[PDB]
C-alpha cells in the first residue's frame, strides 16, 4: 500500500481530500442552521486556489496559444499535416456543438435582450477595440427606456474570445515571420514553460482547497437529493454524448470519407479504446494505438506516426464535450439562461479548452476555468464535477483515442495516393 | 484592363468598394423610414473594420516608438542629422499648428470647464499614475456644487498622450544603452513587424469595411447638401492649408536661414514636385529628388544621401497638416467643441502620426486614428474622408515633399563649413 | 566651495531646492487667504514629480523582483547563503514590526469593517484573479444593508501585494529553470536597467518638484506648530526605534544564537558604526567593515566576503524600520486610521522596500512610494519627511550596517563546522 499510495502522491492527496471534503460537509450538515462566516471560512481555501487558477489563465492563453500556432511545422508537416489538423478541428467543434444540444436538451440544473444583439456583442467581443481592456471587461448591449434607447456598456469580466481572437492571429503572423521571430517565440516558450511550473505548483495544493471547496458546497446546499439527481443526470448528459459522438459520428465520418466499414475500423483499434478505458490517459496509450493501428488495420507508418502524437494532445473530442457539456451545466444549475452569445462562446472554448488540455488525468477541470470565466459562472462549483470526474475522464480518453483511431484512418486514405507516388519513387 | 486592376488590387478593391457603397447608401436612401437595427446591421463590417483598426494601435505605439527612438543611429549621423531631426520636428510642429488654426478659423463642420483646469489635465494625462491604467483611462477635472469643489475623475478612453511620452523616453534611455539592450531591440523589432504583417492582413479587409461603413453614413446622414457642402469645404481647408505652407512658410523658412531665394530653389526640384503630384507617393519619387538636387540645385551628395531617404518617412508636413486639419474636421460635424488641451493633443499626435505614416498612399487615414482615439472621437466618421482622400493625397505628398527637398537645402547650408573641412582633409 | 558644491551637484540642489521651498513657503504664509487654484499651481510641479514616480513603480517592481530572484546564485553560495538570507529576511521583519508597533503606540500624527473582513481581503488581494485588474485596482469586502449583505467590490488603486506575490513566484520559478530562461532574465535585466536610468532621469528633476512640494505644504497647513511637533514625534519615534532594535534586538538576538557577548562584539564594529554614521552610506562603509571584522573580530574571509557585500543592499533593518513608521506616520497626519490589512501591507511593503532601496543616501524615501501606493495614502507628504530626512538617514545606515555585522558573526558561527571541515581538506 505504500507503493501503492506514494506512486501518485498527488492523485492519493487528491482523493484523500475529495472524501475528507465529503464526510467533512456531511458531519457539518449536522448543524443545520449554519453562520455565513462561518462557512466562507470553511470555503475560503477553496477561494484561494479558484483565485490562483484564475490569475493564470491570461497568461496560460498567450503563451500557450502564441508557443503552439508557432510551432507547427507546418511546411515540414505537408499536405497530410493540414488533412490532420482539418480533421481535427473538425471532430472538436462537432463534439462540442453535440454537447451544447444534449445539455439544453436534458437541461440537468434546471429542476434545481434581442437575440441579434447578442450575436453582434459577440462578434464585438471578438474584436476587442483595447488588449488591456479586454484583459478584464467585455461590451454589451444595454437597452434602457427614453423608439427605445440602445448603447454599449463596458461589463465586467475577461474578455476570453477577443483575446483568443487576437493571439492566435499574433501566433499566425509571428509563424508566418519564420527564422526570424526566434527571439520572440524563445521568450514566449520560456514565459509559458515559467506558468506551468506554477500551475504545477498550484496543483499541488489543490487537494487543501478542493477538500475545502466541496464541504463549503456539501454545507451550503439545501437538499441533497437534488443535487444527486442534478449529478446524475449530468454524468448521464456526458455518457449520451460520447456514446453518440464517438459510436456514430466518428463511424459515420469515416464511411463517408472512406467508404469503408467502421465496424471493421473499430476491431483492430479494441485493444487501443480498453487501454484508454484503463489507463485514463490519451498520452499513455498512444503507443498501444501505434501498435494496433499498424499491426490490425494496416495503416502506413508515416501517417499514424504524424497523425498519432499530435492528435494525442490536440485531438480529444470527449474532453470537448465533456467542457461544454459541463459548463452548461454548471450555468443551469446556478439559475444562469445563457444567451446565444454565451452559448456559442461556450462552444468555441470548449473547442480551445480541449486543445490545450494536456494527456494528463483529469486535466479538463482545470482547462474548463477557460470556459467558466469566458462566460462569467461561478467558479466554485467546479468541485461538484470534481467528485464524479474519474468515472467521466475514462469514458472521455476512451472517445478520444477512438477520434485519434479514426483521424489516422481518414488522413491515410485521403493521402493513399501521395504516399503511392512518394513509395514508387 | 485586366494588368490595370489586377497591378494594384488593393487599390481597386478599395475604390471599387467605396463606389460600391456610395451606390448602395445611395439607393437605400429611396426607403426614407429605415429601421435603426438594419442601419446598425449594414454598417456593422464598418465596426468590426474599426475594431480591428483600434485593437493595434496600442502594439503600433509602443513598437513603432522603442523601434524608431532605437534604430536612430545618431551617433554615425553626426551634426548634420541633428540638424535634419531638428528641421523635420519644426517643419512638421508648424504645419500641424497652421491646419489647427485654420479649421478652428474656416470651421466647416460648425454648419452642420475652466482652460486652466483643460491645460492642467493635459500635462496630468502627459504623465500618468498607471501605465495599464493609462492603456484605457485618462484624468480629468470635474467641478461639481458642494468655494467649489474641483476633483480628478477617471474617465474612459485610451491615454495616448501619456503612452506615447512614457514610451519615447523608454526608446531614448534603451537607445542610450547602446550595444546592450540589443536582445531588447530585436523583441520589439520583432513585434512591430508581426503587428504591421496584422495591419496589413486588415488592410485586405479595408474595402468591405469602407463600403459599409460608406452605406451607413450615406444612408444615415439627414441631407445631402449640407455634408456635401461640409466636405467640399473641408477639402478647401487642407488645400488652403497646404498652399500657405508650402508655398509661403517652407520658402520663409529656407530664405531666413541661407539668405538665398526659394523661387529659384523652387524650380530645381519642380520635377520631383510634379512626380510627387502624379506618384502619389513620397517613397517612390525619391529617386527623382535625389537627381533633381544633385544636378540642378548642386547639393553636396553627402547631406542630400542623408537627409532625403530619412525625410521621405519622418518628415511630412503636409500629412500633419491633414491629419489635423481633419481630425478637427471629424471633430466639428460631431458638435463636439474641443478644449484647450484637445487641441493640443490634436497638434502632437498629428506630429506624431505624420512621423509614423509610411510613404504608400493613403496611409494618413490609417494613422488618424490615432488623433481620433487620442481626442475620443467617433473612428467612424473616417469615411466621409476616405471618399475624397486620394485629391488631397496627392497635394500632401507634394507638399511634404517639398519639405524634403527644402530641408535639404537648409542643412546642406547650415554644413557648408563641414563639409568644406571634411574635403579639405 | 566651487568643489564642494560642484562634487555632490545633485545633493546640492536638493538641498538648495527644499531651502527654497521653505523659505518661499513662509513667505507666501504673510498673504493669509490664498485662493485654491493658486496653491494648486504652485504645489503643480511637485504633482508632476510625483506622477513620474508613482508612473514607474509597477515596473520597478516586476523588473526588480524578477532580476533579485533570478540572480541570486543560490547553488553557488551554499547554505552559508542560506543562512545569510533567513538571517536578512527574520531581522528586516523585525524592525518593520516593531516599527508599526512604536507607531500605532506613539502615533505622531494623531493630535492633528470587520477585522476578519479586513484579513480575508487581505489574503484575497495576495491572490489578484486578474494581473491587468491588479495593475490598478484591488477588492475589498463592502456591507450594506439589505442577515447582514456582504460582497466583493473592486475598489480603485494599485494592488501591490498581489502584484508582488505574482512576480515573487514568477521571478523563483524562472529562476528554477536554470540555464534554460537566460533571455528571458537578459530581457528583464536590460528592463530594469531602462528603467533605472528612467528613475535618474527623473532624479534630476526632484529639486524643482521637491521644492513646490514644500511650498505647498507650507502654505496649506494651517498651525505650524502643530505640524512641527508631529515632525519632532515622528523623528523621536524613528530615533527610539532603532535605539530598540539596533541596541537591544540585535544583540539579544547574536546572544541567543552564539552564547557570546554581544558588547564584545560592539567594539569590533564601533569604526563602521562611525563610518556608517559619517558616510550615511551603506555601500560607502563596506572596506571599513571588512577590515573591522576581519582584524578586530576575527570573522572568516569567506563568510564575511559573502555575507557583507550582499548585506549591504538587502539586508536594511534601519530602512525598514524608518519606511514602516514614517508611512503610519503619513497616514496619521491625514487622519486616516489603518485596517489590519492595511497594517499587514505596511509591515510586508515595508519589507520588500528596505530590500528595494540601494546603498545611496536617501534612497528609502523613493521607495517610499511602494508603501504609500500600496496602502492608497496622499503622496504628496513625503516632503514632510524629506525636510528631515538626513539626521535619520545617518542613524538609518548605522543601524543597518550594524545588522550587517551581527548577520555576518551570526552566520559565522552557524557555520564554523563547515568551514572547519573545508579548512581541515
Ligand atoms: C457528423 C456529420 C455532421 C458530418 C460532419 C463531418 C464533416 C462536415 C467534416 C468532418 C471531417 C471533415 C473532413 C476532414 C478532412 C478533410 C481533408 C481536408 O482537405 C483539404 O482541403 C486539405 C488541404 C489540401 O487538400 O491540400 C478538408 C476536407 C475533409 C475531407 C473534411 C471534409 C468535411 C468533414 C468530413
Ligand atoms: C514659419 C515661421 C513661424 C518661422 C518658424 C521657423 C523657425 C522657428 C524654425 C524652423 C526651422 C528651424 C531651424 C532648423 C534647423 C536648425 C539647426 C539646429 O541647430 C542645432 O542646434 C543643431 C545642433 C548643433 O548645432 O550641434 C537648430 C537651429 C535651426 C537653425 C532651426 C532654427 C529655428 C527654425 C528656423
Ligand atoms: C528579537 C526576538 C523577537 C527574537 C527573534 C529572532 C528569531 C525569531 C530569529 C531571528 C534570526 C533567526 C535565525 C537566523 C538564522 C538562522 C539559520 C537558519 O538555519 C537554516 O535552516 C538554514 C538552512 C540549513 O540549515 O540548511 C534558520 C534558523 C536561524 C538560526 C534563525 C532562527 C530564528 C532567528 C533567531
Ligand atoms: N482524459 C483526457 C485528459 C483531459 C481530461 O480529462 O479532460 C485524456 O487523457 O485524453
Ligand atoms: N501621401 C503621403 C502618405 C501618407 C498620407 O497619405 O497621408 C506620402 O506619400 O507622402
Ligand atoms: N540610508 C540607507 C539608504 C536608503 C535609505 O536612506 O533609507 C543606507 O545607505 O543604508
Amino acid at each position: 500500500l505504500c507503493d501503492k499510495l506514494g506512486k501518485n502522491l498527488l492523485l492519493t492527496l487528491t482523493v484523500f481530500g475529495v472524501i475528507l471534503g465529503a464526510v467533512c460537509g456531511g458531519l457539518l450538515r449536522l448543524a443545520s442552521p449554519i453562520h455565513p462566516d462561518v462557512v466562507m471560512l470553511i470555503a475560503f481555501p477553496g477561494d484561494i486556489l479558484m483565485r490562483m487558477l484564475k490569475m493564470l489563465i491570461l497568461p496560460l492563453i498567450i503563451s500557450s496559444l502564441i508557443t503552439g500556432l508557432s510551432g507547427l511545422d507546418a511546411k515540414a508537416s505537408g499536405r497530410l499535416g493540414t488533412r490532420a489538423m482539418v480533421y481535427y478541428m473538425s471532430t472538436t467543434i462537432i463534439a462540442a456543438v453535440l454537447g451544447v444540444i444534449l445539455v439544453l436538451a436534458i437541461h440537468p440544473g434546471n429542476p434545481k435582450v434581442s437575440s441579434l444583439d447578442a450575436f453582434l456583442d459577440l462578434i464585438r467581443n471578438l474584436f476587442p477595440e483595447n488588449l488591456v481592456q479586454a484583459c478584464f471587461q467585455q461590451i454589451q448591449t444595454v437597452t434602457k427606456k427614453v423608439v427605445i434607447k440602445k448603447g454599449l456598456e463596458f461589463k465586467d469580466g475577461m474578455n476570453v474570445l477577443g483575446l483568443i481572437g487576437f493571439f492566435i492571429a499574433f501566433g499566425i503572423a509571428m509563424g508566418k515571420m519564420g527564422d526570424q521571430a526566434k527571439l520572440m517565440v524563445d521568450f514566449f516558450n520560456i514565459l509559458n514553460e515559467i506558468v506551468m511550473k506554477l500551475v504545477i505548483m498550484i496543483m499541488w495544493y489543490s487537494p487543501l482547497g478542493i477538500a475545502c471547496l466541496i464541504c463549503g458546497k456539501i454545507i451550503a446546499i439545501k437538499d441533497l437529493e437534488v443535487v444527486a439527481r442534478q449529478l446524475g443526470m449530468y454524468m448521464v448528459t456526458v455518457i449520451i454524448g460520447l456514446i453518440i459522438h464517438g459510436g456514430i459520428f466518428l463511424p459515420l465520418i469515416y464511411f463517408v470519407v472512406t467508404r469503408k466499414n467502421p465496424f471493421s475500423f473499430f476491431a483492430g483499434i479494441f485493444q487501443a479504446w480498453i487501454t484508454a478505458l484503463g489507463t485514463a490517459s490519451s498520452a499513455g496509450t498512444l503507443p498501444v494505438t501505434f501498435r494496433c493501428l499498424e499491426e490490425n488495420l494496416g495503416i502506413d507508418k508515416r501517417v499514424t506516426r504524424f497523425v498519432l502524437p499530435v492528435g494525442a494532445t490536440i485531438n480529444m473530442d470527449g474532453t470537448a464535450l465533456y467542457e461544454a457539456v459541463a459548463a452548461i451545466f454548471i450555468a443551469q444549475m446556478n439559475g444562469v439562461v445563457l444567451d446565444g452569445g454565451q452559448i456559442v462562446t461556450v462552444s468555441l472554448t470548449a473547442t480551445l479548452a480541449s486543445v490545450g488540455a494536456a494527456s494528463i488525468p483529469s486535466a479538463g477541470l482545470v482547462t474548463m476555468l477557460l470556459i467558466l470565466t469566458a462566460v462569467g459562472l461561478p467558479t466554485e462549483d467546479i468541485s461538484l464535477l470534481v467528485a464524479v470526474d474519474w468515472l467521466l475522464d475514462r469514458m472521455r480518453t476512451s472517445v478520444n483515442v477512438v477520434g485519434d483511431s479514426f483521424g489516422a484512418g481518414i488522413v491515410y486514405h485521403l493521402s493513399k495516393s501521395e504516399l503511392d507516388t512518394i513509395d514508387s519513387q
